[PDB]
């Protein structure tokens, strides 16, 4: 099978709707990737649906023989890790206690995909409630529902189902819970602080108002903490403290759905850390290869919680040994390299550069806004939208859509200031042609 | 980290209530896994619950300097296969539709996690079920109901806790839909023709009062054609057939869940391939290392079903390339050493033995049975059982507990016969020290 006939043979077999390249794994690298059919390269602002924190073939991987050895060794077979453990698991583990985690959050789980590591977090949660409602005599078939926003994005699995809510072709036809959803008080352009504080204060009380008629039966609030999908929607840190404090007046889980948002892309582990809420459990993925839940704070209270009773949560393969591995290496590069801290700079150098283009294409290039290297801007209208990343394709730049009218930057934490000059000189050349 | 660490680490972060062992990934090899702390050699009836098909390192991988390279390759990056394609990708799906194919069956879709592979199944019928209703005047809003059996594991996600039914630890306290359930007539020791055919008229019965007091609202009938996790019951053919035309007469879907039975252990590619019963999707895992759904028969009757519109189905990933180069090989070495027929011929002889034990231990070794390899025997009482399993592990000898006492084997498909003659001599060594 010859890369020309790739398209060919899959066609045979599944919908393919995916980007019309040939992936060259070995001459793609860093924030390029190469099309095997022509050798043209192109600029990743994509990484994978934002799940590569290293780009393509990072050299600390490729060079490293020491690493070549054991990852090799990992990849020709795959344990279940969920009963077999070994020396490789472990380093895993304790190099991501070290680089990514949270005091206050010791129990640690791992399972392949996102979806699934969000639906382990609401697990915790539902395990929890039904049985901090039984220590207090309330009944424990009470703890069942899931507070949630619009504009949504948890995964396309049997609960996240019930959460997702962006595009009606991911959840139409599909069997949901009646969940409690409440309106999403996210930053727009053009509201000083009293118009953002009245518009908190709505969806507070919607919140509230689910706590109330549903008494005892709302087991977790989850959220992103800036809205990926659904067209990088930031909140300020004092929506989510107001939050944090409704949960804890009504015995509820706060989760936060960190798996776009995690592992260094905003400029800190985790964009939490941030906003200066503590989470009761946070959910991860996409960047950390393997997917999976960290949780502590009140879910320590019921003693006998999913994390300290066997068999209550599992999976055959326990996350992929691979994934683990890979991952390793990647959180040695960086802390190593104090990749955080280079997201943090880059993140501003982006976000000024999309200011600038804000004040040169004042009607076209709307609400510039970002948090380290999670970057975007919108557009008038869908079309306009639509259209730009067309234009950018043209000229091989890989950008990702979001909601009805966003442009998103996906940048690898490796990203230099040059790479993002060459993105934002593309988005200059198209924008006299979609006007 | 040293392997006499590897549970004192783990132990700061999870709950570590796995095997004893620290697995060699290096040293284990075949039939054989080493623990690393003592150099002892483990004989495999377990293959990680079932998903080895050749053991660990076989030579045909291990060996092969061009393989090296292309696992290798995969290994370094995850891609999201789900957007982009590559040639490793494409020699997987082609080797996959070739060696595990069904004509009738062309729809292929990948995913990480054997729930998330039966989930998928689940909402292709959903889908169907709706805009099959749409298109001859029922009301779309119908079709969310799932028919399912009694003693059935589907896993552990948010539609599959809906349906699995074996251990209450694992659905305890997590929502599920009210889906209709029926009784399971499995074959059972002294039952004759007559007898077993009263024992499928009466769940056929519960089956049809099923559809028709929910009408057009059942999408699908899912089963395991052996049901693993539950105790390795297994089904007449004339069941399953029966079930097979009750779908057709009340339009709904038939669903395999193939993770654990498929991929040669019975004997065929898939063990459905024996009952002579066609479905309508199977869902596959395991030994297969990506997972997913094989689609067609009744599914293209709906044109715009969930594999022929563009973002029904979806996940970040698209399964786990490294695991699609490894499968690609795996899959070469099974159709190259006739490996589906050696497991028809060991089966055979792994169920000879079986029946001499019954014959030399009659009140203790119960109801021995299989379908090629995939075989198990019960004992009177659940205690017995937990001792049976523990005096094999202290002989060396690792196999699986099923259900309330059934042991059972799960070789891989390379085992030899001296290999069963020690895992039989074992349980004749641990019988009189149980009784
Ligand atoms: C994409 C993503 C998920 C789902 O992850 P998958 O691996 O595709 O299942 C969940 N939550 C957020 C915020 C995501 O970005
Ligand atoms: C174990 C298994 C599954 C679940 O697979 P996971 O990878 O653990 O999610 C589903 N169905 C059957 C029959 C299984 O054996």
């Amino acid at each position: 099978t010859t890369p020309d006939r790739v398209h060919e043979v899959l066609g045979r077999s599944m919908l393919v709707d995916g980007l019309d390249i040939v992936l060259d794994l070995t001459r793609s690298g860093g924030s390029y990737l190469v099309d095997a059919i022509t050798g043209r390269r192109y600029l990743d602002m994509f990484t994978f649906v934002a799940s590569s924190a290293l780009g393509m073939n990072p050299p600390a991987l490729v060079d490293d023989r020491e690493f070549h050895a054991e990852l090799m060794q990992a990849a020709l077979n795959k344990p279940s890790n969920s009963d077999v453990y070994s020396v490789a698991m472990a380093r895993f583990v304790e190099t991501f206690a070290r680089v990514l985690g949270d005091p206050a959050l010791p129990h640690l789980f791992f399972v392949e995909g996102g979806a699934l590591a969000v639906e382990n977090a609401l697990k915790a949660a539902f395990d929890w409630k039904s049985r901090h409602n039984q220590a207090h005599g309330i009944d424990p078939a009470l703890g069942t529902q899931v507070l949630h926003l619009r504009g949504a994005f948890h995964g396309r699995s049997g609960y996240t189902l019930s959460l997702t809510n962006t595009k009606p072709t991911i959840t139409a036809r599909f069997p949901k819970f009646d969940w409690p959803r409440i309106d999403a008080p996210y930053m727009r352009p053009g509201l000083d602080e009293p118009a953002m504080a009245a518009l908190e204060a709505e969806a507070l009380r919607q919140a509230r108002a689910a706590f109330e008629t549903r008494p005892h039966d709302i087991a977790c609030f989850v959220a992103e903490p800036i809205q990926g999908e659904g067209g990088d929607r930031h909140f300020r840190p004092e929506f989510f403290a107001a939050m944090r404090e409704l949960c804890d007046e009504f015995d509820a889980l706060l989760i936060f759905d960190e798996v776009q948002t995690g592992c260094g892309l905003t400029g800190t582990a985790w964009a939490y850390q941030q906003l200066d809420v503590a989470p009761d459990i946070v959910a991860f993925g996409k960047k950390t290869q393997v997917c999976g839940v960290m949780a502590g704070r009140r879910v320590d209270e019921v003693a006998d919680n999913v994390f300290a009773v066997p068999s209550r949560l599992n999976s055959s393969w326990g996350g992929n040994l691979t994934d683990m591995v890979r991952a390793r290496r990647i959180l040695e590069v960086i802390e190593a390299e104090g990749l955080f801290e280079r997201a943090v700079q880059h993140g501003k150098y982006l976000r000024a550069r999309l200011d600038e283009l804000a004040a040169d294409f004042p009607a076209v290039v709307l609400d510039p806004r970002g948090r380290g290297l999670m970057c975007a801007f919108s557009l008038p209208t869908t079309a306009d939208r639509d259209e730009l990343i067309r234009q950018l394709w043209q000229r091989a730049v890989i950008v990702l859509p979001a909601g009805a009218d966003t442009v998103r930057f996906r940048p690898p934490l490796t990203v230099s200031t040059a790479e993002i000059d060459a993105a934002i000189a593309a988005v200059r050349s198209a924008l006299p042609v979609v006007t």
